[PDB]
């Protein structure tokens, strides 16, 4: 890797989990464990080489039609991925964040992340951020909602909104737009995930199932990265 | 094919102009005249096969940073396209359209364009959506301050905005979401079109340049999608 150009942030959309249970003929809920633990994989190398921030697509707005024994495994399972692995996280000085709408969220897991939030708030290194109960759209529905009134109540006019201006009321206002977008399992489509803030992101469509991907498939996205030629529209 | 689902909304983003022409040692603007040939043989196959939008990523907000000469080249090009090719647009029964800021377009390119969009107004067919002068973060800033007023002038709150609201203040609230996204010239990413609409959509990153993308090309594309699986977030 070119040391220099260490992607600042980069986005996963972790995709593959039920396939990977389904391979083994074992129940999709078991891909998702397993893909818990991976997370903690990719969380010690990108926070190793130094990347800034790592946002991960935990559960969207649209993954509510999937059965109920799967979507209360998934929203459980932030409880037990902090437990066994919080004390490593503020070892690493590594700063535990959430976007999305995660009010929605199972009692015990809001708590369970309220507090590795509390307990990394003063945290310098890796900011890892998990995207639960996020979409881009429902993101720009409340942003704007909040934007309509943040304005009428300052005694503004619309003239001020520009796209700085949105970049600012996001969810991710506080964090660059990633350079680079990966998502597992070969599927080729983001799904929702930071619709806005991906506008001219780099995307790697790597072949790996989630729980299969590991640090050495990170690197090797790295170095397709930094191959790649980028030109924001100029020559 | 299988003509039960052809999509009915197929988005391009029409890339790799310049290197077509710098392989062939000839200016950049070269690579643009042929890139706009190219437009009509696409054209011809996405009506023949029965596709009912085809949007074409013809000029970015963005892409103002080029050479000058290259911007007047490209904003030039549709005169030259409309003169030779509006005939048989009205008689293919193609209803030409465009997204964008169009306004800023070179006067004679905005009256080229208005007489084409006047002589195939009602027609029925394939819609051929020029989008030019367009980007998707100033879509939706434009969508966004044309809300806020709408909202206050019809004596509403915010509560009604939602994302179909959204939709339906998009340049593309005539339009379904594209299907298919494709991009040509090996490059992986969106480079802001459409990034509102392209939420679900499948993506192909085919490896032609432009110019060199044709119709057998088209149709191998729409076979790959044919085999995508998509899931909309559920199982
Ligand atoms: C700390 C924390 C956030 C823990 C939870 C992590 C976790 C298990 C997130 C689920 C990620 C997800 C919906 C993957 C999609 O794979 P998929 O189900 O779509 O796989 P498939 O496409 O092969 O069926
Ligand atoms: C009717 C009508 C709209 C005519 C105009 C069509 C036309 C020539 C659009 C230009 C499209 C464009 C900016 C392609 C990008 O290739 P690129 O310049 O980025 O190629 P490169 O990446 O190989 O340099
Ligand atoms: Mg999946
Ligand atoms: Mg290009």
């Amino acid at each position: 890797l070119d040391s220099s150009n260490i992607p600042e942030h980069i986005a996963i959309i972790m995709d593959g989990n039920g396939r990977w249970a389904k391979k083994r003929k074992m129940p999709r809920i078991k891909g998702h464990y397993e893909g818990m633990q991976t997370i903690k994989k990719i969380t010690r190398i990108a926070s190793d080489i130094g990347v800034k921030y790592l946002t991960l697509y935990a559960f969207s707005t649209e993954n509510w039609s999937r059965p109920e024994s799967e979507v209360n495994y998934i929203m459980n399972l932030p409880v037990n991925f902090l437990k066994t692995f919080l004390p490593e996280l503020i070892e690493k000085n590594v700063k535990v964040e959430t976007i999305g709408f995660t009010d929605k969220l199972p009692k015990s897991t809001i708590e369970a992340i309220n507090n590795a939030k509390e307990k990394t708030a003063n945290n310098t290194g890796l900011k890892l951020i998990f995207a639960i109960n996020y979409g881009g759209r429902a993101e720009l529905v409340h942003s704007i909602k909040n934007m309509f009134d943040e304005l009428h109540q300052q005694g503004l006019n619309s003239d001020i909104i520009d796209e700085t201006y949105i970049n600012n009321h996001l969810m991710t206002k506080d964090y660059p737009d990633p350079e680079l977008l990966i998502r597992t399992s070969g599927e080729q489509r983001i799904s929702n995930f930071l619709i806005w803030q991906v506008s001219y992101s780099e995307f790697i469509f790597n072949q790996k199932l989630w729980p299969d991907f590991d640090e050495d498939e990170l690197i090797k996205c790295i170095k397709i990265y930094q191959s790649r030629q980028r030109r924001f529209g100029g020559l």
